[PDB]
């Protein structure tokens, strides 16, 4: 406002107005709440250092440059234009959008998002039948037919059909209660399935949908069956919510600015 | 005088000059012992990380520019000028002299010195009624009269004073002995307070007065009073002397080069 | 093919196999041979614990000049780390292009010295250690002298250091538990045989003495080359991934690019 940073603060722990909530509270209530710019370089840092996001090795060795041959996908993190470009490999597409939360972008689900069936590693095919089976029943408009109920809704609750040692859906995912069915998605039936999760713990007309009928590239449910947390082999358990992740996320909606 | 570092070694292990008593061996025995010059490109880093002092976030975000409305305080960490300069927000103060020990000075305290009382959130008011007590108590000349004993002496015996849900200071500084009473000071007189920490141990007079009549700013009472710890919220237990601390402290006693 | 295609061909081939938390690593940066940045290795140097617990190593190795650096050793720089140690004796601490594994750079970041435990303020030139040294320059003999003077080295306590257990405890056969890398040092033949002796041939074996030549024998060279940082603690894992990474990086040339 014209306003120091320094004076929102003295009036804000006056006011009562900073709530303590969580080891995370420092980046919450005085880095994001404020708005503070978030420099290139910090940003650089994150893709080039290991464990930034969680345990694993640097984005940038794996991701390092637009050639495909010396980086997966010909996506390059290591430098500004690289991540505003993201994969350059075919299919090429942004893995964000300057200023826009990238909450569920592909680069938020690679950094927030577990692999399922929770726990399954990533040398399992992310291209198998079963999989490939429920992305065509996306595409054909998902319907509630003979076909879905004897071909497709089966493949969320047998055991091992995207990889071997995985247990089906249906055990973590059962009913519309808080717990014990996680995420309070219901996978047992059709219904279930195209209710989708935290319709209890949110509005039951905000409920995170997790089919999108014609689209499976936006459905939460075809994206979890391929897509592959980053760095390859995290720990489903290591932080959804790391600090870096949200430093990173308030750079991208402030405009994924190179200054 | 005129020895290399390896031959300085060599020599040492021989003596049996150097001792191990710590992880931090290779530190203090080898690096700070033989003031081996620190690199301003280390320091950079320091202040750029996150978790290199102990947990939290790195300092560069909340300190990164001498604009006071993206940088708390106007306090530029993230330069070496920016470093010298310190804080530029009204009232400016150097937050360190290159050449003198910074243990005590701003970026020391800061970085060392827990709030007291111990374990107290950052979004307690460090400028509130008590502290203010205390603070003109100090400016007048700390004498041991009536309004001492009842308006500021309770003030150390009280729960709740600077902050809901906070201990009494005499809890943990009560007698001049090491354990149960904290660095052996005492809070529950008056002679107690004037006579201040450490006194058994280095003492009795090579003690740290914690009370300099006249001057509240450089009372370590009021210094823990009114300093949060950073980054906000780190935990008290963390280290105190973490090396990488110890490490910045070397390389202002060097003159804090800029290479 | 791309690094993409190798890699969807290759969860379907069943080739990707996981076996601990660095897989990773294992299979899609060193065995896909993706180019290791200079830049990255750079920081490698310069970030504390990189290669597990302790100082960044450019605080003690940050200069050619022997009194700011210890032997005179440069890790800042990409010609700095080609140059080795500088301080006589001067030295290259790995070649461009071989695998680092055993040259001076491997074994300062993997090997514990020996005994296991044994601190960095114990001298590495003791009387047992040049009695060691001077039975291996004269051709690692099985005579009196040795089996008098020097194989009882091997199985007396505080021999190399007050409160270190005889070598003999850890070192007694060839099965990997109890005795660890098979390494026997309780007998000449033992001794002589070496390490990995039934998990690669016999004659595929990891010699520990090399007669005639101390510098190049593993024996000689746990005796007296800490690890590094200097104090780290023996039980890190000594397959840091940032570890294998410096070697394939050196390994592809260690370009300054
Ligand atoms: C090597 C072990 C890698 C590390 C280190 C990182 N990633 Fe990754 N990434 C890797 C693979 C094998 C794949 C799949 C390739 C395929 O063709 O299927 C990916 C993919 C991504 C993507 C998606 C790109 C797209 O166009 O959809 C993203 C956004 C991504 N990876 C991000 C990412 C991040 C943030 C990393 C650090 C935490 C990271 N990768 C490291 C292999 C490896
Ligand atoms: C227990 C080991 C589970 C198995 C088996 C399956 N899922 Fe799961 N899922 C689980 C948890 C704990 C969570 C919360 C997110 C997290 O990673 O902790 C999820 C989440 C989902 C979601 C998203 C819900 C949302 O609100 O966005 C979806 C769409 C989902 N899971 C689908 C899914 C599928 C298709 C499964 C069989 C392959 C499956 N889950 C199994 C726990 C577990
Ligand atoms: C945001 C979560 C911050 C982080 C990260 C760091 N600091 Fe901080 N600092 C922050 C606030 C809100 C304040 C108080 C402002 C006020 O008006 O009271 C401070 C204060 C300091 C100071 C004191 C400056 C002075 O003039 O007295 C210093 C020297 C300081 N902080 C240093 C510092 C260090 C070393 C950090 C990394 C360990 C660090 N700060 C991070 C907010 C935040
Ligand atoms: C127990 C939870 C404590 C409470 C209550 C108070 N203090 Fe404390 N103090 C405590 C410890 C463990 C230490 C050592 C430093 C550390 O953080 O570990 C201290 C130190 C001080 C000092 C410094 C003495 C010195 O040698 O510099 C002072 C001046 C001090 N504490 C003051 C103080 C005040 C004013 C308190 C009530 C508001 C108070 N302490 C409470 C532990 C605890
Ligand atoms: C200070 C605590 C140091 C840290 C940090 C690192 N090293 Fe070190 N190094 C140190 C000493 C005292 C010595 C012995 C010198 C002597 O004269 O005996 C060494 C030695 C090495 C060497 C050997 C060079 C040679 O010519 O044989 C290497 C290759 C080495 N150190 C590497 C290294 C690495 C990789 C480090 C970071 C993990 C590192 N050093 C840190 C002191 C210190
Ligand atoms: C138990 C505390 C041990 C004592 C006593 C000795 N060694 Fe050891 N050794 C031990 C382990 C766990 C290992 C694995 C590698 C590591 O660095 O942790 C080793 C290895 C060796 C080797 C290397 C063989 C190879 O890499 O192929 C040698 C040559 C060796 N040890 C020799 C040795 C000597 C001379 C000892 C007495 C001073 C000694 N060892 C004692 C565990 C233990
Ligand atoms: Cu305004």
């Amino acid at each position: 406002d014209t306003r120091t940073l320094s004076q929102q603060y003295l009036d804000d722990v006056r006011s009562g107005a900073i709530v303590i909530e969580g080891d995370s509270a420092a980046v919450s209530e005085l880095i994001l709440k404020r708005d503070i710019p978030i420099p290139y370089s910090y940003i650089a840092q994150l893709f080039a250092t290991p464990n930034a996001f969680g345990s694993g090795p640097a984005c940038i060795i794996c991701h390092g440059s637009n050639n495909p041959t010396h980086a997966y996908r010909g996506l390059n993190l290591s430098t500004c234009d690289g991540l505003r470009n993201g994969s350059t490999e075919q299919p090429a597409r942004a893995i964000f959008t300057p200023g826009e939360d990238p909450k569920n972008a592909i680069i938020g689900r690679r950094l927030r998002a577990n692999r399922m069936p929770l726990g399954i590693a990533f040398n399992n095919p992310t291209d198998s039948a079963p999989i490939l089976a429920i992305k065509e029943w996306i595409l054909a408009g998902a319907p509630n037919d003979e076909h879905f109920t004897k071909e497709i809704l089966p493949l969320f609750a047998t055991d091992n059909t995207f990889g071997p040692d995985t247990p089906h859906c249906t055990t973590c995912h059962f009913s519309n209660q808080e717990p014990p069915s996680f995420h309070e998605l219901n996978l047992t039936t059709y219904e279930g399935i195209m209710l989708g999760a935290d319709s209890v713990a949110k509005g039951v007309d905000n409920a995170t949908k997790v089919i999108i009928p014609g689209d499976p590239e936006a459905s939460k449910v075809f994206q979890h069956l391929t897509e592959d947390r980053m760095p390859p082999g995290i720990d489903p358990s290591e932080d959804r919510d790391h600090p870096n992740t949200q430093i990173l996320f308030a750079w991208i909606k402030q405009g994924a600015k190179c200054e």
